């Protein structure tokens, strides 16, 4: 599995979904589960790979503050230059789960 079931439930499309690891409070990305639901433009795409880190930024600042906390499933929704990112722990207590779409 690319998706993960919590990314498969998303409605909004197209989204760019992944599951981070979280190391402390420092999320990494892994490629094997990253993917694309629906299509995004020529256009969006690039301004979609400028958009991406600063969510991941956004996201590891609430796992700092308690925002976001890795033994409590709690969704959060974020901004950044047209974009919305929703983000779950799902009380993991070691991913951190994303989809990513235009507003």
């Amino acid at each position: 599995m690319s998706n993960t079931t919590w990314g498969l439930q998303r409605d909004i499309t197209p989204r760019l979904g992944a599951r981070l690891v979280q190391e402390g409070n420092q999320l990494h990305y892994l490629a094997d589960r990253a993917s694309i639901t629906g299509k995004f433009s020529d256009a969006e795409c690039p301004k979609l790979d400028v958009v991406f880190p600063h969510f991941i930024s956004q996201i590891e600042s609430m796992l700092t503050t308690g925002e976001l906390n890795p033994r409590h499933a709690q969704c959060v929704t974020l901004y950044h230059n047209g974009f919305t990112c929703e983000a779950d722990t799902l009380g993991s207590c070691g991913y951190v789960y994303i989809a990513v779409y235009p507003t």
